[PDB]
């Protein structure tokens, strides 16, 4: 039975509005409704992994698991295994997998982050799950961010707190947050970004939605505009939105948007908005293709419609050779030439690099670089030809060209990371000097760049 080189992943996000679901929710898991929808000919084909994020979920874990498992069994005739379930208040994540995958999955982690302070601590935050699927690390975050059209900055703050403090994946990757720990990271939820147009334009917006003319609305979507100004979700992707806004509906129909201010809304308008989103970030040159992104039309218990996204995602096998794991394979090496970091920091300390990768027995510390002043004010840290030669555990190119090297640039004075990035070993050539590049981030904000050349030796 061969190990897969691809799997499909279903991501669902639904703010349930504190109401039980209707008796049938299969349209959600089938990616049917509005937007980029799944072909009917695929309906019986199970996804490999289903990740369900809910917000304002009134159900017990048991109650929701029974609904989810029975739904998938009706669609696929497969009884899915429960990988993980984690709930913070009314924010929940469930991971289900085909039974054939049970012994491909390991290192299952769950965590949560509560956002805000005092007033603003008590119902917003995130839950997440991570695990290994054979040689591939997968992370999943379901976040319910701060509500309200005039709180985009708070949402951006909520995002940074979640990616700093959610403790998922390999704890040995100590300098790296969740935005660097996974081959594929999926972040979804009620992100609560709104269409920023005047209140007086509410009926105009509704008109535009009835015409399926989303362009002038999406140009005011706060998540798109904040992401274009590099304020949030830097280096994440989102599929084009081709479905109507998923909030705020009158319950038990989808014919009416309920946008007017009410005591129940704290006298706030809720103009139609794309609150409910799915984004991802995968390591460079790993296969990931969005195959659906849309909303259901037939699930109407909530003031939100469910959102679905499906993905093809490249995966690798748990590689064994006669040498590694448990030793190095002297036929393999990774060399770095003419490397330098450019940092935005105003500080003057010495810097060194750490190289982290599951192709190494453990992480590698470099010598300190040489600081110079850049022509436009910047700190340039030069490593020249001084970087250590990295000794991978396995030299086979079928393994090594699929791996990645995480880089942290750290202060010698404090040992704190000033920037993190990732280099793919999926090179155009081996035994050949080739350009490499990564942006560097810290707390998910841009802090610099790392560039240079790589020379990869494999057993071929
Ligand atoms: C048996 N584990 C993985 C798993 C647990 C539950 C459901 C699964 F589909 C897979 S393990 N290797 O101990 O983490």
């Amino acid at each position: 039975q061969p190990e897969p080189d691809m799997i499909t992943i279903f991501i669902g996000t639904w703010n349930m509005g504190n109401a039980p679901p209707p008796k049938k929710i299969t349209s959600w898991f089938l990616s049917k409704g509005q937007g980029k929808t799944r072909d009917d000919s695929a309906d019986y084909i199970p996804h490999d992994i289903y990740v369900i994020g809910t917000q304002e979920d009134p159900l017990s874990e048991k109650e929701w698991l029974e609904i989810l498992k029975h739904s998938l069994q009706e669609i696929t005739s497969v009884t899915f295994k429960t990988v993980a379930i984690h709930t913070l208040w009314n924010i929940r994540i469930v991971v289900l997998a085909k039974p054939e995958h049970e012994n491909r999955i390991s290192h299952i982690c769950t965590d949560n982050v509560k956002t805000g302070i005092a007033n603003t601590l008590g119902n917003k935050g995130a839950v997440g799950v991570s695990f290994m699927f054979n040689g591939t690390s997968l992370g999943f975050v379901n976040s319910h961010l701060t509500s309200g059209s005039e709180k985009k900055l708070r949402r951006n703050q909520n995002y940074m707190n979640i990616l700093r403090f959610l403790a998922l994946g390999d704890k040995k990757l100590s300098p790296f947050n969740i935005t660097h720990r996974f081959t594929h990271l999926f972040w979804f939820g009620d992100l609560n970004y709104r269409v920023d147009l005047p209140t007086w334009e509410a009926e105009t917006i509704i008109q535009k939605i009835k015409q399926q003319q989303y362009a002038d609305l999406l140009s005011h979507d706060q998540l798109l505009t904040e992401r274009r100004e590099q304020k949030v979700f830097l280096h994440f992707e989102e599929e084009e939105i081709t479905f109507a806004p998923t909030y705020r509906f009158e319950r038990l129909t989808r014919d009416k948007y309920a946008y007017t201010k009410q005591k129940a809304t704290g006298m706030k308008y809720n103009l139609p908005s794309w609150c409910d989103r799915v984004l991802w970030k995968s390591y460079p040159l790993v296969h990931v293709v969005c195959q659906s992104y849309g909303s259901t039309s037939d699930i109407m218990t909530s003031d939100h419609s469910p959102v679905f996204a499906t993905f093809e995602a490249g995966v690798t096998s748990q590689f064994v050779s006669k040498n590694g794991p448990g030793t190095v394979d002297s036929q393999g090496q990774i060399e770095f030439l003419r490397c330098y970091a450019t940092l935005k920091t105003k500080s003057q300390t010495k810097f060194y690099l750490e190289f982290h990768s599951s192709c190494l027995e453990s992480f590698v510390k470099s010598q300190e670089g040489e600081n110079e002043e850049g022509s436009e004010g910047e700190l340039v840290v030069k490593f020249g030809e001084t970087l250590p030669k990295l000794k991978p555990i396995i030299s086979d190119p079928e393994y090594l060209l699929d791996q990645h090297i995480l880089i942290s640039i750290k202060s010698s004075d404090s040992d704190e990371s000033y920037g993190e990035g990732c280099i793919a070993l999926r090179l155009e050539a081996t035994e050949t000097q080739l350009p490499i590049y990564t942006p560097l981030t810290h707390h998910g904000e841009l802090t610099g760049h790392f560039q240079g050349e790589i020379k990869l030796q494999t057993s071929q």
